[PDB]
Order: structure tokens, then C-alpha cells, then sequence
């Protein structure tokens, strides 16, 4: 009263023959087909007219243990057995080259990743910004990579005395903002002459007097405030030694 047994997808008849008949209490011998662990079996005929196989008779070969990249992470979503697949990221500071993701396939008479682990490479940089009058130090002056630091320093005269005020951030990282490319964290500083004075920022105020590309030492400065804003300080300020202004800059307050 049993018809011809299922069409397994995990395995196959040891001895197929012609046949669409068989009566309860008859046992059938099967295999476990290729990425399935090995084993022969029976399923037999129950007394309901429908065919039972042992419960997880076959099982699924395991490829090989995944690792994390150095500087990266494997992600395992399911298992590491056949049909499963695993993904890889990089570190912060870290970028991939290779197969970002592998399956686990059938490869010969076993299981192997359809794809080799990728590498997780330090994110590179160009050499910093050269700036005049003034230069970074650096042990190695063209190898730059993710994290490190250079700082500028102003050029003295010939007898090795300051000529320059050093104007701005003097030391600046090697960053990324896309996990690819390697980015000065901002822009070098300026390497200004002593007597000079660079043009002075006042958030939400307008110079009223000339504008100047650099400013000499007494250059004379005002400000005003922008509409519907209040001001802290003289309007009118000069140019000092080291870049600074008396009286200070002012401030424009909402």
C-alpha cells in the first residue's frame, strides 16, 4: 500500500530498481549524498502507507574553522557546515582586500570555503602637506598609515634663531572618513614672519575697516556686530608680536 519512496534531497537509494508498490514493514537502503557526513540506512513502510527515514540521519560536513583576519572579525550567521556562508569586516583603520564573504561548498569527495580569508591592511597615507618656511618631522619622512602624528615646525634663520610665529594646529594624524582612503585630519599650519599679524576671525561680525591678506604690526582693525547681536570688547584692535591683537579680539553675542 506504500508508494515509490521520496525524492530526498540529502540522499539516495543504495540499490535503485523498477518498482512503485511496496507493503507496510518494508525497509529500503539509503546513503547520504555528497557535503553529507557518510552513512547508510533504511526507511521503512509505516503501517500508514507513508515512508519514515531516522531523524537527523544525515548531517552536514563542517568546512574548515574560520579565524578572524588579523585586524578584522569573521562573522559566522548560521554554522561553518556545507551551504552555510560567513562574512568578514575589517578594524577601524583597516580596509579589505580579498573576498569580503565564502560559502561552504562541495569541493572534491568533502566540503571546502569557496573563497580564501581576506587581509585587513592599514589604511595608507600621501606624505603630508609641505608648507613654506616650515616642515614636519617624521622618522620615516615618506611612510605614512592609519593613527600616526606629524608635527610642523617653522625654519630658523641661518644662525639658528626664531623667524617665524608657527600660526594654527601644528600637528595633525593620518584618519580616514571612508575606511579606504588615508586623510590628513585638517590642514597644516602657516609659518608667519614676526611682524606680521594674519587676518582676524570675529563669529558673527564684519570688518568695517581695509581688508588685508596679512596684516603688519599696529594694522588697525574694527569690527562690527552683525544685526541683533551684542558686543563684548574694544571694536578697534593692533597688531602685536606673536599674532596677537590689543586689545583682544572682541565678541558678537546673540
Amino acid at each position: 500500500q506504500c508508494p515509490a519512496p521520496p525524492l530526498f534531497p540529502y540522499a539516495k537509494p543504495i540499490n535503485p530498481t523498477d518498482e512503485s508498490t511496496f507493503p507496510v514493514g518494508t525497509s529500503l537502503k539509503y546513503e547520504c549524498r555528497p557535503g553529507y557526513i557518510k552513512r547508510q540506512f533504511s526507511i521503512t513502510c509505516e503501517v500508514n502507507s507513508v515512508w519514515t527515514s531516522p531523524q537527523d540521519v544525515c548531517i552536514r560536513k563542517q568546512c574548515e574553522t574560520p579565524l578572524d583576519p588579523q585586524n578584522g572579525i569573521v562573522h559566522v550567521n548560521t554554522d561553518i557546515r556545507f551551504g552555510s556562508s560567513i562574512t568578514y569586516t575589517c578594524n577601524e583603520g583597516y580596509r579589505l582586500i580579498g573576498s569580503s564573504s565564502a560559502m561552504c561548498i562541495i569541493s572534491d569527495q568533502s566540503v571546502a570555503w569557496d573563497a580564501e580569508a581576506p587581509i585587513c591592511e592599514s589604511i595608507p597615507c600621501e606624505i603630508p602637506p609641505s608648507i613654506p618656511n616650515g616642515d614636519f618631522f617624521s622618522p620615516n619622512r615618506e611612510d605614512f598609515h592609519y593613527g600616526m602624528v606629524v608635527t610642523y615646525q617653522c625654519n630658523t634663520d641661518a644662525r639658528g634663531k626664531k623667524l617665524f610665529n608657527l600660526v594654527g594646529e601644528p600637528s595633525i594624524h593620518c584618519t580616514s572618513i571612508d575606511g579606504q582612503v588615508g586623510v590628513w585630519s585638517g590642514p597644516p599650519p602657516q609659518c608667519i614672519e614676526l611682524n606680521k599679524c594674519t587676518p582676524p576671525h570675529v563669529e558673527n561680525a564684519v570688518i568695517v575697516s581695509k581688508n588685508k591678506s596679512l596684516f603688519s604690526l599696529r594694522d588697525m582693525v574694527e569690527f562690527r556686530c552683525q544685526d541683533g547681536f551684542m558686543m563684548k570688547g574694544d571694536s578697534s584692535v593692533y597688531c602685536r608680536s606673536l599674532n596677537r591683537w590689543e586689545p583682544q579680539l572682541p565678541s558678537c553675542a546673540a
